[PDB]
């Protein structure tokens, strides 16, 4: 089937259906495909998202939903919530509110770089396999434990970026790596970027990252002559919308629910 989309639905009522296999899931949008019903983003598949639009096409607000998405799917012991926020965005982020889940939420780009690198070190390194194994000693070794890591990156085109004289490193560098291999250390990082200069976004190392590491991408309104590969071209499109495209190559029309 293939249905249009309304103009604005409420997360509330993904939420509620959802939660009515082995699922390892999250949904915080309807689709085309989907009998307009919950968009599933399945976290074995694609265990983040890159999601690229033009100025108010409503990607701080996709943050907020996929957040209140992560809450309602999974409890505190199975998943932390870590928020990334360097525009301090109205109404995004920072109203986000929930103890037990929130273990960082910073805005300051020092902060962010300690919050991300503390995370990447101390925390999702150690679930990496040691170097120097055998195949055989890979295949028998204890998985790790304890919650998946969602980070929520709102405006990665305002992560300060490296520079010299003092030289310090990109903000949040320590991620990228993970980022590619985060479906060993369950590391979720869903990232919004302005794309508006569509020349530059590929170029951006953090788009590098999630497109190296296969998540899907929603791209979000732009300029129609833009093409996101030879058969899909980009489309301008109210706030919420966006075109899901999987690394498959797989395209749908979805609308991000309007949170809580
Ligand atoms: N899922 C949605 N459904 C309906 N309307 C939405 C949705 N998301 C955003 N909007 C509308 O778009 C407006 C801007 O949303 P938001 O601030 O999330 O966009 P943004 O892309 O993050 O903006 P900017 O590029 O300025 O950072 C919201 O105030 C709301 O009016
Ligand atoms: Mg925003």
């Amino acid at each position: 089937s293939l249905q249009r989309l309304p103009q604005r639905v409420e997360l509330s009522a993904i939420v509620e259906h959802e939660a009515v296999g082995d699922d390892l899931s999250i949904a915080f949008a309807i689709g085309e495909r989907h009998e307009l019903g919950p968009v599933p983003i399945k976290l074995r598949e694609s265990p983040g998202l890159m999601i690229l639009g033009r100025q108010g096409c409503g990607k701080t607000t996709a943050l907020v939903a996929i957040g209140e998405a992560v809450m309602n799917r999974f409890s505190p012991q199975q998943a932390q919530l870590t928020l990334i926020d360097p525009k301090t965005a109205p109404h995004g982020l920072r109203d986000l509110h929930a103890p037990g889940y929130v273990r960082a939420y910073a805005y300051d780009q020092d902060e962010i770089d300690e919050v991300i690198t503390e995370l990447a070190q101390q925390i999702l390194l150690p679930r990496l396999p040691p170097k120097g194994l055998s195949q055989e000693e890979l295949r028998a070794l204890k998985p790790w434990e304890g919650p998946r890591h969602f980070v929520l990156i709102d405006d990665v085109q305002d992560l300060r970026p490296a520079q010299s004289y003092p030289q310090k490193p990109p903000v949040g560098a320590a991620l990228w790596k993970l980022m590619e291999r985060a479906r060993q250390v369950g590391l979720h990082v869903f990232s919004t970027r302005n794309s508006a200069n569509w020349a530059t976004m590929p170029m951006d190392p953090w788009v590098k990252s999630q497109t190296s590491a296969k998540v899907a991408q929603l791209y979000m309104d732009n300029d129609p002559q833009n093409r996101i590969n030879r058969s899909v071209r980009a489309q301008t499109l109210p706030p919420g919308r966006g075109l899901l495209v999987g690394a498959d190559g797989d395209v749908e029309g979805i609308l991000v629910g309007y949170p809580s």
